[PDB]
């Protein structure tokens, strides 16, 4: 079966709340990609319609710094798959309420996997009908590749440290 | 003129059931959330100065955690540069019934110093044992790595900022 | 001075935690009543782009019972607008992660008041364009009519309370 | 039997946390909601025992702002009852803390449906005592129509979304 | 500049949420001790109407487990004071909600010290009223030695221990 | 059979966080409990290799307060034992992260009970290997005795109230 990427697409705005405000009073980067796994996963059931677990997060660089006036929206769909694995695309934007004026914070693959009976389950594939979905799409494989050989240089991280 | 463990953190914790899943299991989130907070104590005991996550590396969640394990934080500054940092971050996970051990993950977390407003001076670190010394080579090679990651980064802020279509 | 309502819409796609759970393993109603005044606020601060204050929320009816495996879309939009009030229309719908059958669980009328140096302070009008947004402006004057009696209700009781 | 409605009385009293202040530094509406529904709940589960669920809350007008300087008491009661429902009052008093200065910050009735087997259950009635118990339990059968009538709009509504009926 | 202890009595009934519990289906001793805090904070605001802070908590002993359906009562009044010292009792009380039977979870004498601008600041006296208060007023000199005591212990053990 | 003590250590170092604050801009007594159970809830599990329960926990004297700039390690380990019960010691140091200037900002021993089908259950001798570890292991029998007093005094204060 067959899904357009608009179909598992979820957004979240939100203010900023200032227990998770820091030295300076700006936002902490880890409430950020912890909102940015939460709003991915939220995607990547929309999709696959089952029940799904965080296997990845691609590198992520914080542009802008957040502050208390701020909002904050967490755009997110699913823009490639393979057979169990759905790479999720997110967007973080920062609005400034009073000011009114936007910019974008964060932009993040991350990488979630759709699990049945604690085995990994089969995921329709995605379809873009979107200039950005489309280049997003193109570019998919690469990155899905670059990630395989990644995850096994985590992997050997956790052995050379083991001993 | 510094050393790795002068900045060394270790926080332990307990799993908690709000940070559970469909399938009872720790979410991604809270892990990353508690990589960011760790690592920003180690960057500030070494800095000695307040500073902000500039950007994460790419973390793989080579385990689930569930809800009878313990989770340990292990984190230190292992590179620098004049206000950046490169935190190294070690996730142990510990089922607490049986004594089996795993390494859930791994980060480096680059943090950036900042005196007033804009980035300020921060020790060089110096390695002291063995393993301190073999996450010192790849240094300077990731800090170049990730110097391309940024503007790849930022670059796809303006095609979406400013909308430059896709190719550029 | 003018606003079109859509220039004020805010949406919050979120996951049910089990904290927020009581002993059917049902959303309680004060965590529902509690999203909606904080997605109502961002919706209130987009239009006023001024510092909002919650003045009232009107009844809620939770006419379907929420589950771990729903999420909740909660849509916010000023409908209405005073000198310096405004109120917010939100729309609750909850769907079955994985079944995917979608239902609204509450609707909420409630009412922001933009606030500057401490006293109110003036807002925009907001003018509609849609079937439901006309229908919501027009039976809107009603609507705040019937509170300014209910606030004197309240105001009253309070005072009866002391005694 | 029927209970007394002091039998199912419940006082949370509590401080104000930074995280639920406003821009303003004022705490907002939603906390208060969420904790009239907490007390609520806790009256409404000793009156009846069983369980219970919040079928529906009656408007709530903020009267005052409260500041991180103070504390707010909510006090909650059943005082209505119907078959299955019950009808909970919730006042909210605010108090300065190094003034001693108290106000009524809110009142709320907050219905409250037992279920004993996914199906709601047989509430026992509940006579009042005191004065106060008069006041609000003789008025207590005209605001149980006015939501027989609150609730019809909202179902209505419900299905002008759903269904898509064109409004009116 | 004497106040009545029910001038300062504050009660808390919340429901036990899934979070604090531990692994048992049980409640977190430390989220107990959590709102024992908390609740003694708020009866020495309202007694000294001064900013307060926590000097010492006397030992609490956990007489009953508390279960995921049950209600947590706490109640908090000052029952002896000094120049700028407030001791708080707090009793905690566990309600199942299905059954009605309850039973004393906890009791605990916990200590504030009213400060104004960075020293303690003065604070009035309490005045018992019922059997129960006069018993904790009587007794209350006795247990102020025993911490002035348990108290050079604890700065001893900082000392020794760096 | 047996395990030595640093079998046991766990280690939290955390931010203070802007909630746990008071007016004073200071940490919450309440918060520092919470946090020292939750330590030694890992410390006792490490230990038992079962599900534990917090049963009491000694007087704490709170001897620093800690700013918002401060970081807080707690720092614990099971230090003496009987049957089913477990004593484990916590050590608070408060570090002002922007001068790093240490401080011991309290001690605590707290009582853990191993649990096994609702009833109490067999649990390892604790070995200690250093002065520390040597000096509160002897200490540990006169602290069990004492606690054993309060204990029956709590219970007293029970029955005797509503
Ligand atoms: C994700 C996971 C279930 C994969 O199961 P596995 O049997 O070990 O791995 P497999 O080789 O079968 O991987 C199956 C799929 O996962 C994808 N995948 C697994 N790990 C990945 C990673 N680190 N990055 C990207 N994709 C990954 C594979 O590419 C593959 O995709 P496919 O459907 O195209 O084949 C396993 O890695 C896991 O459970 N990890 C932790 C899960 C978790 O709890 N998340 C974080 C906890 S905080
Ligand atoms: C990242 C940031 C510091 C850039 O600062 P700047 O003044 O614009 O740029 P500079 O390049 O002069 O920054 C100085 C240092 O930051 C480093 N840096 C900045 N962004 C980086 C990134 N994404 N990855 C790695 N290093 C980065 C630079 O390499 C440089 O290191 P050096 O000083 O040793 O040479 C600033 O944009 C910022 O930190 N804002 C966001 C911070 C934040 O709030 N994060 C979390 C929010 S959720
Ligand atoms: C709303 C508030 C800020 C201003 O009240 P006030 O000083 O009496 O102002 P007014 O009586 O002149 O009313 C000003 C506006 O408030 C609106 N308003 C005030 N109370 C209202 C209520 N209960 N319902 C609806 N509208 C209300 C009025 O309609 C008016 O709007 P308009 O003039 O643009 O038509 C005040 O009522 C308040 O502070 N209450 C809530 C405070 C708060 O923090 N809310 C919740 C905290 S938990
Ligand atoms: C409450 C609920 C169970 C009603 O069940 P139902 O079979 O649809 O309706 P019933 O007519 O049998 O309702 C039974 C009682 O609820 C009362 N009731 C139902 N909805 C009500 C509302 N919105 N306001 C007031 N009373 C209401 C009825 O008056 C009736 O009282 P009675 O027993 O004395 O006659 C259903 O509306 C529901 O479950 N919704 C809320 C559940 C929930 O989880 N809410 C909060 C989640 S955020
Ligand atoms: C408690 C504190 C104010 C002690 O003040 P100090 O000037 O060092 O000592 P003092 O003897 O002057 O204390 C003043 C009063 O408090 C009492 N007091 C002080 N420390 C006490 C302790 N640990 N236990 C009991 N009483 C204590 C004194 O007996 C005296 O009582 P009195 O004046 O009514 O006779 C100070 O040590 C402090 O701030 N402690 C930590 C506060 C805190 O942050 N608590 C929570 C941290 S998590
Ligand atoms: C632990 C508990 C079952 C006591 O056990 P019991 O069935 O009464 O039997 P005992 O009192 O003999 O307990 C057995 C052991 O615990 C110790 N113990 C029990 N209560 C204790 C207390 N209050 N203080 C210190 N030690 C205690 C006994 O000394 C004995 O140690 P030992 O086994 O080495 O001899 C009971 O105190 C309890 O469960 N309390 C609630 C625990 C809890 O939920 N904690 C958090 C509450 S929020």
């Amino acid at each position: 079966e067959k899904k357009f990427m608009r179909e598992s697409k979820a957004i979240k705005t939100t203010r900023v709340f200032p227990n998770d405000l820091n030295n300076h009073q700006t936002l902490f980067g880890g409430k950020l990609l912890a909102e940015i796994d939460s709003i991915a996963s939220i995607a990547a059931a929309r999709h696959s319609r089952k029940h799904c677990v965080t296997a990845s997060i691609d590198s992520v660089d914080f542009l802008t710094p957040i502050h208390q006036a701020d909002s904050v929206c967490y755009e997110a769909f699913v823009c490639y798959t393979g057979k169990s694995s759905m790479e999720v695309f997110v967007k973080v934007i920062a609005e400034n309420l009073l000011a009114g004026e936007r910019r974008i914070a964060a932009t993040c693959f991350i990488t979630f996997v759709a699990i049945k009976d604690g085995k990994p389950s089969s995921v329709p594939q995605v379809l873009p009908e979107t200039q950005e979905e489309h280049w997003l799409h193109k570019t998919g494989l690469e990155r899905a590749e670059n990630r395989k050989k990644g995850r096994l240089k985590s992997k050997e991280m956790a052995e050379v440290l083991t001993l």
